[PDB]
C-alpha cells in the first residue's frame, strides 16, 4: 500500500506522543538502576576572541600554532593546551587531551569557568535518571568533595557508604569527604568563533582533562567490598568509562587489572539477574577493544554509534563491513549489528546516530520501539534546554520536526524486511526496530546526549516491558 511522505509524518506523530506517554507511565516501574565508574565535575568556559587572543600571544602565538600542525599525546605545557583548544576550533572537531602538567592545572583554575556542572557518565546519567525520571539511582563516585557533592540534583541519588560494617545507602551530600576535585574543563566555540585566522565551521568543544582517578578507573571501598549488598538493591544496571583503560602503565601494572574486578561485578549482577547495559565508548587501544568485546556476552545490552560499530568490526575482522559501516550505508549497519549479535549472543544492541536509531533484540514487542521514541524526545529536549530538570520539558521536543529523510528511509526497509507495524520488522529469531529521529538544530548543551539516548531507551524499554 501506498503511503505519502506527508501522510508518514503524521503517523510517526502519533507513535511519538503514543511513546511518550507509555514511557511516562512504565517508569515509575523501575526499582532502580546502579551508574558504574565514572564520575565527575565539569567546568564550562565560553571561549572569548579577545581572551584567548590575548592568551595565545602572551606564551606566543610562535610554538601554540605549531601545536596545531603537530599536536601532542597529552598536555604538558600551556602550549599544548591553546595550541589543543584552537586546533580544535580549526577541525571544529571535539577533542580531548589529559593535562600531566600540575602547572599546567593551576592555569586552568586561574583561567576558571563559567559555569560547573556533573561530569562522567555515570555522573550525567544519575542526573537525569535519579534527578528527572525519578528513578531511585545508585552511584559511583570515586572522589567526593563538596564540589562534587553539591552537582547532583536533589532527588532519589544514592551512594553507598560503609557505616561500620552496615552497608548504607545516602545522598551525596550527606556523604562529603576530603578528597580530590576530579576536573574535565571543556572549552566550547559557536559555529563561527574568531580567533586569530582560524574560523570554526562547527560548534564544537575541546576538553582539559585533570582527572586522575577516572583515567586508571579507581574504585570505591564499597564497590569492591559490598557490591553484592548494592546489587541487591537495583533492577537494572549501566557500565561506562572502560574506553580509557590502556594496555600498559609506567607503573608496570595493565588493563586486565581493571577488567578482572569489572568481570566479578557483571557475574553478580548476572547472578542477581540484573540488567546490564555496557556503553560501548570508542576504544583506541586495540587490545583493551578486544578484551570488551569478549566481556560483551556477559551484558544485556549495548549501545553504540557509527565509529564504535565499525570499530569492533574491524577487530572482529570484518574490515569491509566497518568500512561501509562508517560510510554511513544503513543495510550495512543492520548487517554488522547481527555480526555482532552472531558473535556475541547478546540481548539487545542499540545502535544511535544521526537521524535514526535501530535497535536489535532477541525479544519482540512494541516497547522497544516506543523505548527508541522517548529516547529520541529527551534527546531533542536535552539539546534544547541544553539542561532537563523536569520530565515535562521533554514534552516540549514533540513540536521538533522528524527527520524527514529518515522517513523517506523507512520505505526501503519495508521493500526488504517484514515490517509488521511502523518501526518494527520480524526476523526469524529476532526483531529490528527503526526510529525517525528529532535533530535539534543549534542545540544548546549536546555534552551528554549520548547517555541521555542511551540511558533513556534502556531504562523506560524495560519499565514497559516489566508491563
Ligand atoms: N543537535 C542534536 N539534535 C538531536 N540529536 C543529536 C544532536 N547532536 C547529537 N545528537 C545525537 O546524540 C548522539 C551523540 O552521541 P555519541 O555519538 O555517542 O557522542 P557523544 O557521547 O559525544 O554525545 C548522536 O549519535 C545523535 O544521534
Amino acid at each position: 500500500m501506498k503511503e505519502s511522505l506527508k501522510d508518514r509524518i503524521r503517523l510517526w506523530k502519533r507513535l511519538y506522543v503514543n511513546a511518550f506517554e507509555n514511557a511516562l507511565n512504565a517508569i515509575p516501574n523501575v526499582k532502580g538502576v546502579l551508574l558504574a565508574y565514572n564520575t565527575n565535575i565539569d567546568a564550562i568556559k565560553y571561549l572569548d576572541a579577545d581572551d584567548l587572543e590575548k592568551r595565545v600571544t602572551e606564551k606566543g602565538k610562535e610554538k601554540v600554532f605549531e601545536i596545531i600542525e603537530n599536536p601532542p599525546e597529552k598536555i604538558s605545557s600551556i602550549e599544548e593546551l591553546l595550541g589543543g583548544i584552537l586546533r580544535s576550533i580549526k577541525l571544529g572537531k571535539a577533542m580531548e587531551w589529559f593535562v600531566e602538567s600540575e602547572e599546567v592545572r593551576r592555569y586552568l583554575r586561574e583561567w576558571g569557568w563559567d559555569e560547573l556542572r556533573i561530569g562522567g557518565q555515570a555522573g550525567i546519567m544519575a542526573n537525569l535518571l535519579g534527578g528527572v525520571y525519578r528513578i531511585p539511582t545508585i552511584v559511583h563516585v570515586p572522589q567526593n568533595p563538596k564540589l562534587q557533592a553539591e552537582l547532583f540534583v536533589d532527588g532519589p541519588i544514592y551512594v553507598p557508604v560503609f557505616e561500620g560494617n552496615k552497608l548504607k545507602l545516602v545522598h551525596p551530600k550527606d556523604a562529603i569527604a576530603e578528597e580530590e576535585e576530579l576536573i574535565h574543563y571543556i572549552y566550547e566555540f559557536p559555529r563561527g568563533f574568531q580567533v586569530f585566522d582560524v574560523q570554526a565551521p562547527r560548534e564544537n568543544r575541546f576538553i582539559a582533562n585533570a582527572d586522575d582517578y577516572n583515567a586508571r578507573v579507581y574504585m570505591r571501598r564499597e564497590f569492591r567490598e559490598g557490591f553484592e549488598e548494592i546489587t541487591r538493591n537495583v533492577e537494572l544496571a549501566i557500565i561506562s568509562g572502560l574506553q580509557v583503560l590502556k594496555e600498559y602503565y609506567p607503573d608496570g601494572t595493565t588493563y586486565k587489572d581493571v577488567l578482572d574486578r569489572v568481570e566479578s561485578h557483571l557475574n553478580i549482577l548476572n547472578r542477581y539477574n540484573v540488567k546490564s547495559h555496557f556503553e560501548f565508548a570508542y576504544t583506541a587501544n586495540r587490545r583493551v577493544r578486544e578484551a570488551l568485546v569478549e566481556l560483551l556476552p556477559k551484558f544485556t545490552s549495548v549501545g553504540l554509534n557509527e565509529v564504535e560499530l565499525a570499530s569492533i568490526m574491524e577487530i572482529i575482522g570484518d574490515e569491509e563491513l566497518a568500512k561501509e559501516v562508517l560510510e554511513g550505508h544503513i543495510f550495512s549497519v543492520i548487517d554488522a549489528m547481527n555480526v555482532l549479535m552472531d558473535e556475541t549472543g547478546i540481548e539487545r544492541i542499540h545502535f544511535h546516530t544521526y537521524g535514526y536509531y535501530l535497535a536489535l533484540t532477541q525479544y519482540r514487542g512494541e516497547e522497544v520501539r516506543d523505548a527508541l521514541l522517548f529516547a529520541s524526545l529527551a534527546a531533542a529536549a536535552k539539546a534544547m534546554k541544553g539542561n532537563l530538570e523536569r520530565i515535562e520539558q521533554i514534552r516540549d521536543a514533540l513540536s521538533v520536526p522528524t527527520n524527514e529523510r529518515a522517513i523517506v528511509l523507512e520505505e526501503e526497509l519495508e521493500k526488504e524486511f517484514t515490517e509488521f507495524e511502523n518501526g518494527l520488522i520480524d526476523m526469524v529469531d529476532r526483531q529490528l526496530a527503526f526510529v525517525p529521529t528529532k535533530i535539534v538544530a543549534s542545540p544548546k548543551s549536546t555534552v551528554g546526549i549520548g547517555d541521555t539516548i542511551s540511558s533513556s531507551a534502556f531504562v523506560s524499554e524495560f519499565g514497559m516491558r516489566k508491563r
